[PDB]
């Protein structure tokens, strides 16, 4: 079964799946891979494994993370935000 290149993923375009720290997340002393995310933090994923860990960056350190830590939301909601020039 001669097995050899057949050709990356297509080219498509999708949108990243935002998601919010509710649990606070510490890597253990030996683990770099591990991300770190305390409670109220958004961590931007692009690549998500069908295995369960995740690839995002958060604070400038990107990081496995487990889906059963955070939240999936719509952080992008006009919802409970007012809208006003220099105000919030």
């Amino acid at each position: 079964g001669s097995s050899g290149s057949s050709g990356p993923l297509p080219s498509t375009q999708n949108g990243p799946v935002f998601a919010k720290a509710i649990q606070k997340r510490v890597p253990c002393a030996y683990d770099k891979t591990a991300l770190a995310l305390e409670v109220g933090d958004i961590v931007k994923v692009t690549r998500m494994n069908i295995n369960g860990q995740w690839e995002g960056e958060v604070n400038g350190r990107k990081g496995l993370f487990p889906f059963t830590h955070v939240k999936i939301f719509d952080p992008q909601n006009p919802d409970e935000n007012e809208s006003g020039p220099s105000s919030g």
